[PDB]
DNA sequence: TTTTTTTT
């Protein structure tokens, strides 16, 4: 649900007092809602999506969320966390995926969760079988994500990750595949 | 309220 209180509103999102993050109007790619992926090889298997934010519409919501995750690194509940540029759930399309054409001029986003997101239609209804919500959030579609970031500090090492916490359908478009 | 991701 969406029972969060806003703390600043800009184009394309908001930031909430409990540090939530709504991107808006987001293209999506490599949704894993149906069914978590992951964890072949050691790691637990988690839902998650890939959200592609045009750099020419968004850099208010991309600042919102660079400010967060300093913030989140000054907050590390271990001390100030030292976190490389390489390791944060945001990533440089143009850079990090140049021979990908739908990551052409885009912030990539990854987020993930053991729990299950909210996934909603256009309606706002709250689907449930998996494969209504394969058939409703498809490679290619738009929607807008509620996600929160989080430190991690293990043996594994230091990034900045996104917790997924809600999917909703904004727009039908041609389907990466 | 919690915790490795990764392009896949
Ligand atoms: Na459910």
């Amino acid at each position: 649900a969406e029972k969060l209180v806003p703390a600043k509103k800009v184009k394309n999102g908001v930031l909430y007092k409990s540090g939530h993050i709504k991107v808006s109007n987001v293209r999506c790619s490599y949704p894993h809602l149906d069914k978590p992926y992951g964890g072949e090889d050691g790691g637990e298997p988690k839902y998650s999506i890939t959200l592609l934010m045009p750099k020419d519409t968004h850099g208010a919501i991309k600042k919102i969320i660079d400010e967060q995750i300093e913030l989140t690194k000054k907050n590390h509940k271990t001390g100030a966390l030292k976190v490389a540029p390489s390791m944060l759930f945001i990533k440089d399309g143009d850079v990090d995926f140049p021979d990908k054409p739908e990551c052409e001029g885009m912030w990539v986003i990854s987020a993930r969760e053991s729990t299950r997101p909210d996934v909603l239609n256009m309606e706002r209804e709250e689907l449930e079988s998996p494969n209504e919500i394969a058939e409703e959030i498809y490679g290619g579609c738009w929607v807008s994500s509620v996600i929160r970031p989080w430190s991690q500090e293990n043996k594994y090492g230091k990034r900045i990750n996104a917790n997924l916490l809600s999917v909703l359908k904004r727009k039908d478009d041609e389907p990466f595949g």
